[PDB]
């Protein structure tokens, strides 16, 4: 099951999220990405930020080498980190990600976030006062450098992540625009369903890709512990009993039926294999309306520090 992107390429509508906290050994990304491919996942989501592209690339090469899959069957996504927004850094950043993953191309390269940070070796450059150091970059020049990555064939498609409507319009109205973003990867789930942003993206032929669609990893560092737990929600549990499914599968199916490509992270073999059952059932129109009613503008990403960035999207 794929959606056609506005540049003609195809994207599988169910994707495997690979980010795990640094508590988790790097070897685990290799094992679970292999399990995801074996379970039926063909869309694999990574990023420079995740510090796992070598292991994710090893898992793809492993399933190609053993005969399970051809490179053409895999949709591999990586992302440009915010310290590399300056145009001269974009292509070397992609080529470095390609070198780590040991691939000739990525199916999708994204601007990970509109909030530019100080260039350097640190993912989170921090000044003498403990504050993250912002950078000011014309994101239209970042996009122009992204377009040349597609030109050269290092990325089959290019898109963005964590952009709001204002930010998307900035790229769409850029003079001399060569490629529109094929997608906007944003936090999206029943508590924060982005119905207006999704409507805007549909109007522009841009796919909305939902992360944290299962309610996030509730990382102790960011997520508020008193924030509601999505997978324990009463309405999702009622529908899970009605359909003889699980709350996670109801959340995933919800996005598929509203036209949203959905990611799903799991490092647990049984839950990885369970998640591809999203294709085995259908929610009713009344089911969808009940899930729509859960919307409460709750984002699991919470940061006092970035809330002051000029490009903060919320
Ligand atoms: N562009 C961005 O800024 C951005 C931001 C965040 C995430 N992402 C990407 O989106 C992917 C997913 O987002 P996320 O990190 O917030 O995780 P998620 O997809 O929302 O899942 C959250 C938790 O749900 C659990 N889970 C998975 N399947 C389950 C099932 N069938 N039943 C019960 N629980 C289940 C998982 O725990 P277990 O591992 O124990 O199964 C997982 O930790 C990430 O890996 C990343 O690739 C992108
Ligand atoms: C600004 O975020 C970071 C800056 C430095 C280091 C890390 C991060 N962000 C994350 O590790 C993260 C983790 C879980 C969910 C969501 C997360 O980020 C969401 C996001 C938004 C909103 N805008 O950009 C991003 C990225």
């Amino acid at each position: 099951q794929c959606v056609k992107l506005n540049d003609g390429h195809f994207m599988p509508v169910l994707g495997f999220g690979t980010y795990a906290p640094p508590e988790v050994p790097r070897s685990k990304a290799l094992e679970v990405t292999k399990l995801a491919i074996e379970a039926g996942f063909r869309h694999i989501d990574s990023a420079h930020l995740y510090n796992n592209e070598e292991q994710v690339g090893l898992a793809i090469r492993s399933k190609i080498a053993d005969g399970s899959v051809k490179r053409e069957d895999i949709f591999y996504t990586s992302k440009l980190w915010s310290t590399f927004h300056r145009p001269e850094l974009v292509r070397p950043a992609l080529e470095n990600s390609l070198k780590k993953a040991q691939l000739d191309y990525v199916d999708l390269y994204l601007i990970h976030s509109p909030m530019s940070l100080k260039p350097g070796e640190e993912l989170s450059p921090t000044d003498e006062n403990g504050k993250v150091i912002f950078d000011i970059v014309d994101l239209c020049t970042t996009w122009e450098a992204m377009e040349k990555c597609k030109d050269a064939g290092l990325a089959k498609s290019i898109g963005v992540s964590n952009f709001n409507r204002r930010q998307l319009e900035m790229i769409l109205n850029k003079p001399g625009l060569k490629y529109k973003p094929v997608c906007n990867q944003v936090e999206c789930h029943p508590y924060f369903n982005r119905s207006k942003l999704l409507d805007f993206c549909k109007s522009k032929d841009i796919v909305l890709v939902a992360y944290s669609a299962l309610g996030s990893q509730r990382d102790k560092r960011w997520v508020d512990p008193n924030s509601p737990v999505l997978l324990e929600d009463p309405v999702l549990c009622a529908l899970a009993k009605k359909h003889k499914r699980t709350p996670a599968l109801i959340a995933l199916r919800y996005q598929l039926q509203r036209g949203v490509v959905v990611l799903a992270k799991s490092y647990n073999e049984q839950r990885i294999r369970q998640n591809v059952q999203v294709f085995e059932f259908q929610l009713t129109a009344e089911d969808m309306k009940a899930i729509d009613g859960l919307d409460r503008n709750l984002h699991y990403f919470n940061s006092d520090s970035f809330a002051s960035h000029p490009n903060y999207p919320y």
